[PDB]
């Protein structure tokens, strides 16, 4: 969940990539994984 649901919408979007628009999914997905890494300000510090 989420950890793999975001990667499921990432690799599937990079499957039907006609031209070299792999860089465009590189933008939104690595932006999602750079933004959903901001949730590391919670959780136990252990």
């Amino acid at each position: 969940e989420l950890v793999a649901s975001a990667k499921a919408a990432i690799s599937q979007a990079s499957d039907v990539a006609a031209l070299d628009n792999v860089r465009v999914e590189y933008l939104g997905k690595k932006g999602h994984l750079t933004l959903q890494m901001t949730t590391l300000r919670e959780l136990p510090p252990e």
